[PDB]
């Protein structure tokens, strides 16, 4: 469904999110 | 409908919150 | 509905923490 | 009611995210 | 339900973001 | 189903985001 689907992008977005802030951490070590 | 499109205005949100976290990556390396 | 609008406030505080990394962005730069 | 109350809860904590984000943003300027 | 009992291992981790944020602008501080 | 398993890979995601902003936390400390 539709509700699904938008669920999936969101998940999609926060695992970018989650991988900018390892490099932001690994930037700042 | 209505939950669909908030859904989707999240994902765009969220889009935003992952390219601005680049913007930052981007600047500290 | 009251979901329709719980994730009405959860897109706009997205739209503000969006916002303010934007900012945060433009000070480091 | 439950999903309602703890999507509450969600925008209640990305209403706190923001607030944060703001203070380190000011922080930065 | 599940899609509750999920929405509150969400809320938890956002209060979790939340708390290291706070931890964050009181580093930068 | 569907929609309770993409809330979990939403709720891992936001774990991922919660560590990675505990590493930023720690290296600031």
């Amino acid at each position: 469904g539709e509700i699904a689907q938008q669920l999936k992008e969101i998940a999609k977005q926060l695992k970018e999110i989650a991988w900018q802030l390892k490099e932001i951490a690994q930037q700042l070590k």
